[PDB]
């Protein structure tokens, strides 16, 4: 028999926040949340100067209607008021926010604008719009008129006052991935009162990575359909309804992150549980796909926080041809530090292997597929097939060449490698000055390997496409055995109950136009925000 | 505004059609058309023995109900009739069907039961059910009960009469694709009076393959909708038309696996790219796609269009031989590999001195003799090289959970001695609970001319390394690198899209052959191929 106000008159925030500039205190430890994004406004303007997307996102949003909705609402309305029973949207806003907008978009096309100002006069207006003096004048107005939703469009102070008053039945909010000097900023949502219930795809506009998310408000021939039911006919691990309360709860995750998240879900509802190699079990599946768009995003996970420095030195390690362990210890890089002791190589039968002589590995097969390998120190120069500089080649001058591919899966070498690789190869794809890779997986770990292997085979695309005057397209992951490891259950749980930040980018130094001439100072993550880290 | 009675009163046929034994005349060169599944009854009896799958749809459809819709169709009902004012569904059957049932299953479960006779009445029926004499007092029966919807569920004769008199708004039609004995038949049905409009998943059950697809009649308070509206914000090439692809677009359902083929076909003819290749046709092409076929339940031959397996099958042979001779091939009239072995074409690939057909160290090397060094194609290469194939087998016999079977015959250090490079670069393996997938990554792939073939080899192949590891087929997994439609191909791909799926064939093989390299052309046979006709690129 109960309603609420904003559920009756459909009252909707809708707002864009950036970063804010802070004092650098601390910043090796910076925590991030959802009030990171607080950043409505500075000097009267936008902290940001013009955002194409975020803008028509806005207009989108508070000019659409659907008329064959409208009976219902009404009916409602009228109603609850015990009142008897184009079509336009309502935008109300502040008078700071209605001062600062440009001559020619007053008042706001295809909408019903309201003002909220104590000092402004209803008789001496120039223009054709409405306006009110309280908040409690608002729901006065709205019974007046036929209209299909009301978009609360701004001022930190009346989102703060309708905020309070539990007027707001949905929160529309824009996250700009960027730093600006900002004058007022929209209050703390509090987690208990509003919960985020969808977000949106990771964008690229105006020189910023962006998104889009929706909080939704706490309360604690239509008939083909049968045809549908009668298609399953014939459906009917260890894991319980709640430990995934908040990623169920969730109606749209379009997010690209929930490609990495959406799989570990799936494994660990529908895996196979296996033992393996290690003795420790896992959970697995066979065949995936993702892809990640490098032209909008850095898809490096944001829901734990990943380091990028070691990653980088394997793969410059890697295009440098060469196979030495030490090399990779002496800057700190422990990613191989396992697979070269004594006793790993001994395990695998390499009984005349000096330790840290990772053998005939990636970089080897890059450079030198097909020469004998001697030992690590040895002189390979122009012994062995160079893949690298002949997909570079490639790329430069047969661009549709379907025969681009570097391949480290050397059938000959694996038992003389400390261990097979896990990346058998990458394929190149050149459209429109665009370069995309497709990257083949044999094995997957996914909890701990998978998030570094996105992210290598990520700045590698970019490091090639840059060397080829070409501009990234899509990062194409294909996953073979992909398994979760049962000692990574709990923190994945964990994890797939975060809601993903909206994504950093990857900035390259522009002066190197040469695949070896990368080093560690020419790369750059910018923007990135993230969860905790987590120990799996 | 005049209703049709089918409209109102929601009334459906539904039937299981296996195929009839015909003449052995033309059975080399056999005709398929929908009419092909045609088989109804035999000596009173189904023409196949028992079929479980179907047995669970039948029942399935016919029992449920959708309680929040009734209030709907009882207002439509009222109304039509001029009228103001657990839920079941309605079964009508002839005399003949009824008595088919065993008395155990009489009458038929959580439905309303009704039978057409003239030979009999109530009084000598024992059972709660509605005796008709005639189709009229059905009508007149269904205005009187409440009930969901009414399925008309056979008879020869109950489905031709209810189908003369238009009383059927759609059909769901079961396709048994398999040959029996047949003495009734289902009747012919008006393509300008019913089109199909979905078509279900491919199935295995007892012994046979089947699918469920629906014709149609034809002409002749919770509310987050809007937040879909809001992320779809930013939305929008190939000279395509709309009624190019009438047929493919008028399905609702097309959950036949073909459609990951024919799919991936429509995608790149929207959206794919326009460029110039190494042959000078161009294609359209896109970069970056997944199909599986699960060989457990079908064997994915594509059926809308005709291909033959014999030159694949001999192919595979002679890959898993470890052979490079092309006459191999062309003594068994097999011409896959004549054109990359001819004099002109080892020339332009600066092969001056390889014998004509000596193709050089390509797949069936590389899978035996990975690393040895190429001579001739006469050489013996016996115990040169990695036996690839022998050790992918030996770790799917004792290292099922290993995550290193791959066979590889991308061999880098070779390209440039190969005929040509190949196109199918690796095949992993996965074993679970007595089962064998494969995923096999094709770098380079002609969706009009090699893929069809190209699912057809590795799923053979996925079987045959099953068998011999005392396994049971899973699933194939195919992953397409640089995919691509060639333009010469587009219009017969477009003719293509507009056919409807049959229900596949399957694959046997001599349970005999337990060794990788005893299997011979003749322990091969596809059975229950119903195909459309021939498409030449
Ligand atoms: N999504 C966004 O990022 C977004 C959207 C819009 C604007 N902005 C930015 O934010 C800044 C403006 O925000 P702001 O909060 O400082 O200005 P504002 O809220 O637009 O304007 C404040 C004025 O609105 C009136 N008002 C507020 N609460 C009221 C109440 N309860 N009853 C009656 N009147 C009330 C008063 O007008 P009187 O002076 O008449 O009493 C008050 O001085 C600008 O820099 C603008 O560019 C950002
Ligand atoms: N594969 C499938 O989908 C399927 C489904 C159902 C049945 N079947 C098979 O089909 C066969 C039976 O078919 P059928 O054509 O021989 O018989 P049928 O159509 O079930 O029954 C015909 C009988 O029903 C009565 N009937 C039909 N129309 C009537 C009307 N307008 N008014 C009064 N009575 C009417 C007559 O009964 P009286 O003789 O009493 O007058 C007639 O002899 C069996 O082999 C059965 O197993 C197959
Ligand atoms: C777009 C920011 C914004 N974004 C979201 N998701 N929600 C909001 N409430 C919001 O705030 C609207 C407050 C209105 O502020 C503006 C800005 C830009 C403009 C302008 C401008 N300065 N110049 C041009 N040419 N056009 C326009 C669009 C007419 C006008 C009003
Ligand atoms: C199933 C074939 C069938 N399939 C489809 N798609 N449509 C039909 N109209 C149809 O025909 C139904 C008319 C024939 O009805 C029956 C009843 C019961 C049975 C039986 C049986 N003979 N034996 C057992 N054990 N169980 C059952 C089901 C408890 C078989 C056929
Ligand atoms: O870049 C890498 C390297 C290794 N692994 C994982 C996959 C397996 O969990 C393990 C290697 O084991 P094998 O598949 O080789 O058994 O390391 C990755 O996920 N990414
Ligand atoms: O099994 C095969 C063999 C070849 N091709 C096609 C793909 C290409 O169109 C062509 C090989 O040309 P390149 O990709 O090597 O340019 O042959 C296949 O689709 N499947």
């Amino acid at each position: 028999m109960m309603e609420q106000v904003c559920d009756v008159f459909d009252i909707y925030a809708i707002c864009a926040c950036c970063k804010v500039e802070s004092k650098n205190e601390g910043k090796k430890n910076e925590v991030f949340n959802n009030y990171t994004f607080r950043g409505l406004g500075n000097k009267g303007v936008l902290p940001w100067k013009c955002n194409s997307l975020d803008m028509k996102y806005f207009c989108a949003v508070t000019t659409y209607v659907n008329e064959s909705k409208y009976e219902k609402l009404k009916y409602k309305r009228c109603k609850y008021l015990n009142k008897e029973t184009k079509l336009q949207n309502v935008v109300v806003m502040g008078r700071t926010s209605w001062e600062s907008i440009p001559k020619k978009f007053k008042p706001l096309s295809n909408r019903i604008n309201v003002i909220l100002s104590r000092t402004l006069k209803k008789e001496d207006f120039d223009e054709d719009v409405y306006i009110i003096n309280k908040v409690e004048d608002l729901i006065v107005l709205l019974g007046k008129l036929n209209y299909y939703k009301c978009f609360i469009i701004g001022g930190s102070v009346v989102y703060q006052e309708f905020l309070e008053k539990k007027l707001i039945k949905k929160i529309y909010f824009t996250r700009i991935n960027s730093t600006y000097e900002c004058d007022v900023f929209f209050p703390e949502i509090n987690e208990n009162e509003y919960q985020i219930i969808s977000v949106s795809d990771v964008y690229t506009s105006n020189n910023t990575t962006l998104d889009f998310i929706i909080y939704k408000k706490t309360n604690n021939d239509d008939e083909e359909e049968d045809d549908f039911v009668y298609f399953n006919f014939n459906k009917e691990n260890s894991i319980h309804p709640n430990d995934f309360q908040i990623y169920n709860s969730l109606k749209y995750k379009y997010h690209p992150e929930y490609q990495y998240l959406n799989i570990i879900y799936d494994i660990m509802m529908n895996g196979n549980k296996q033992s393996d190699r290690t003795g420790v079990g896992v959970l697995s599946k066979f065949g995936y796909i993702m892809k990640f768009d490098l032209s909008q995003y850095f898809p490096l996970l944001t829901t734990k926080k990943l380091f990028l420095r070691g990653i980088i030195e394997e793969l410059l390690w890697f295009i440098r041809g060469e196979t030495n362990g030490n090399t990779l210890l002496n800057k700190n890089v422990r990613i191989w530090e396992a697979n070269g002791t004594r006793e790993f190589l001994d395990n695998r039968k390499l009984f005349h292997r000096e330790v840290n002589d990772l053998g005939p590995i990636y970089g080897f097969q890059w450079r030198h597929f097909g020469a004998e390998y001697t030992n690590m120190y040895d002189n390979y120069e122009n012994k062995g097939v160079d893949q690298l500089k002949n997909i570079i080649n490639l790329i430069k001058n047969d661009p549709t060449s379907r025969r681009i591919l570097l391949c480290a899966w050397n059938v000959k070498d694996l038992d003389q490698m400390a261990l097979p690789p896990c990346h058998i190869l990458c394929q190149f794809y050149v459209f429109d000055g665009k370069l995309s890779c497709i990257m083949y997986q044999r094995s997957c770990d996914l909890g701990l390997g998978v998030p570094f292997n996105i992210a290598s085979y990520s700045i590698f695309t970019h490091m090639i496409a840059q060397v080829c005057n070409l501009q990234p397209a899509q990062f194409i992951h294909v996953l073979g055995n992909a398994h979760v490891y049962n000692n990574h259950i709990d923190s994945l749980k964990i994890q797939l109950n975060r809601i993903p930040y909206p994504f950093p980018t990857l900035k390259l130094n522009p002066d190197i136009k040469n695949i070896e001439d990368f080093t560690i100072s020419d790369f750059t993550i910018q923007n990135y925000v993230h969860h905790e880290k987590i120990s799996m």
